């Protein structure tokens, strides 16, 4: 019963949305195979496109304003010309937050949810749907009087900010925030996964994304490309509890499983498992 | 807290169990080959082994007393000697449950829920835990008045028959039958997966199977080999329901993603998703 609404489209969130990722860094073939990865990502199922001209994972390096311009801005442009799927844009600076908008991105999503100077007011210009994400801190996760109350506080506050520049609350969406590089180490990002639906009392989109993250790495003590399975299973436990968009790498698995989530999902009572 | 016993060892369902699948149809090479490929689904994770000497998926051909006794006699018998694994036996006939028993199996897991003669009188001789599944018939699927209903007076009537032959109910093991070769549609297989939390008012075991069945096949509409990621997200959601055995063919990704299920039930209020 849940809609997005973007530059004239809408996204109905009835069912599992799965987000596949799209990183733009390291340009002539770089374009080529951006629009052809989007390509195979759409066949597999993905209905949003997340493209990112940032790798920020602990230890990553900053990039300039104008590196992102050149990058981000021609891709997410290169989406919106050929395909219908949705494209949300990782970015921090208010520029390409305006660039975005312009070439026809639908959904802004922040991993810094608009703290840089002026992001906040440009994020608000474009009238887009902004994903808040909830972020602590290469150095450790922070210890927490409980990792649940405290991410919860973290949204009000967000929300409430939100507001207050003029972005509607009904634009927002939301995400914990799983991942040892937001500040949250296995036992605090297991306890969210465990609690997710607690978090709709908030009545908001549930964006979520742990594919082939630590949080599988250091339970199955696998490397970085075993974790296939592993993604799948917090994948079916999150959108069994009613998450709404799944950020993913591997999309034709994960949207093979959603299918599966809806199909329970549809001959239950009450469409969610708490 | 849920424990099996059989042959002085115990079972400890406080975790979800992976049951791996070996069948000895079709006996020089049968052999070697069963036991290396029961080694590889123990090194995988597997704590249950299901040997079943028949193949009975609609259109399979029968098998007479003799046969099975020189396959399934001696695969159990070799398993037994050299690993700790539980073994589980798909039999229908009474003469292969007594000498499986002899030989060292722990579970009697009958498709036809001991229904042969003598087969019931049998099971009660070994003193082991005993399977119970539902079924109803290459022919189609019957219709039910509500098929969560049938199944559950399918139950009762089937531990009341145990007791009266002297298996104590605190060795029975239930199990819905999912799959279009027991006599249930799309619609029934999917309707019993999401209710599956409900069959613990019997606060008995649930073993459940749905490794590469039609209610996944016919869903994601993909060959028999490409099965993985729906039968991956069809375990996680039994096993995050409390499911406490899980009959599958992939046993290493299968153990993964009961890995995070369990690191997910683990840090849940009470250990069960309703
Ligand atoms: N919304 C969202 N964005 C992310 N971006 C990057 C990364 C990791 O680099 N994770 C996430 C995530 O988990 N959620
Ligand atoms: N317990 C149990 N046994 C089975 N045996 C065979 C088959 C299919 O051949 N399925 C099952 C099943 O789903 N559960």
């Amino acid at each position: 019963g849940m809609k997005l609404f973007a530059q004239g489209t809408s996204l109905d969130l009835s069912h599992p949305h799965v987000m596949g990722i799209l990183n733009v860094t390291p340009t002539h073939n770089s374009l080529i195979d951006a629009v052809k990865h989007a390509n195979l990502m759409i066949n597999a199922g993905a209905t949003i496109i997340d493209v990112g001209g940032e790798s920020t994972r602990p230890g990553a390096a900053e990039v300039s304003v104008e590196e992102e311009l050149q990058r981000v801005i021609p891709v997410v442009e290169a989406i919106a010309q050929r395909f219908e799927v949705w494209i949300s844009v990782d970015t921090s600076k208010p520029e390409v937050i305006r660039e975005s908008a312009k070439v026809g991105a639908h959904i802004i999503n922040d991993i810094r949810s608009l703290s840089e100077p002026g992001a906040l007011e440009a994020a608000a210009e474009t009238g887009l749907p902004v994903c808040l994400m909830h972020m602590q801190g290469m150095q450790e996760a922070p210890k927490y009087d409980d990792v649940f109350a405290e991410v919860n506080r973290y949204f009000i506050e967000q929300i409430a900010r939100c507001e207050q520049a003029g972005i509607a609350k009904e634009k927002l969406l939301l995400d914990p925030g799983f991942g040892f590089g937001f500040g949250k180490n296995l036992s605090h990002n297991y306890s969210l996964l465990a609690r997710l639906a607690e978090f709709h009392h908030f009545n908001l989109p549930l964006l979520v994304g742990m594919s082939r993250k630590s949080m599988i790495g250091q339970l199955l003590n696998v490397g970085p490309s075993e974790r296939l399975s592993g993604s799948l299973a917090c994948a079916v436990i999150a959108a069994m509890q009613g998450a709404h968009i799944i950020r993913v790498h591997d999309v034709k698995e994960t949207v093979e499983a959603m299918r599966v989530v809806e199909a329970t999902l549809s001959a239950k009572e009450n469409k969610r498992y708490e």
